[PDB]
């Protein structure tokens, strides 16, 4: 996951949509 798409909850690819 690139910039903006970070790791949340328990270190998982989180969404964003720009």
């Amino acid at each position: 996951c690139p910039e903006g798409y970070i790791l949340d909850d328990g270190f998982i690819c989180t969404d964003i949509d720009e």
